[PDB]
């Protein structure tokens, strides 16, 4: 299902719509393909909504991982996996990271 | 169980170790009995944590319950129940508000 289109005035019934149909087959696993704008706003619907306990698996297929407000998740028991090419711990780039900041 | 008393420095780790040890009785029916800075709180940490789909049951004994942050767990499919004293439906009372307002 596409969501990046979805206009911003009714950006709340839409994603609950979307997810009630998602219902159709009771789905569990899922997969969110969408740059961290998008995701965190349709994250926080996710937990508004309350469907993010266990069982639940969100994939967020995005380079962005821990660049989303993902810890709020975190706690629902809900799976949650993706992909990152950064990594703090590799020597210049931990230091430049800490530089950066 | 109190929750009045847990300290503002760790009132996260220790409204997850509530809730888990009502989880170790599986409970699905609760009453809070606080005012609305205590309520808004722990309303925050129960969709935070994860614990409003349907199924759980939550009564608001104060007099205070749409002035709580209810709006927000109302999506969650969790029945939620109170008691008002405050009828916005009344003669003047509707005209004061608008005033008030």
């Amino acid at each position: 299902i596409n969501v990046g289109n979805i206009n911003n005035d009714k950006k709340d019934e839409t994603y609950r719509s979307l997810f009630q149909d998602l219902e159709l087959k009771k789905e569990r696993r899922v997969i969110l393909d969408c740059e961290r704008d998008k995701v965190n706003d349709i994250v926080d619907q996710v937990i508004t909504i309350g469907k993010h306990v266990k069982g639940y698996h969100y994939i967020i297929a995005n380079l962005g991982f821990t660049d989303g407000d993902l810890l709020k998740i975190q706690f629902g028991g809900a799976e949650v996996s993706g992909f990152q090419i950064v990594d703090y711990d590799d020597s210049l780039v931990s230091k430049f990271i800490e530089r950066w900041s």
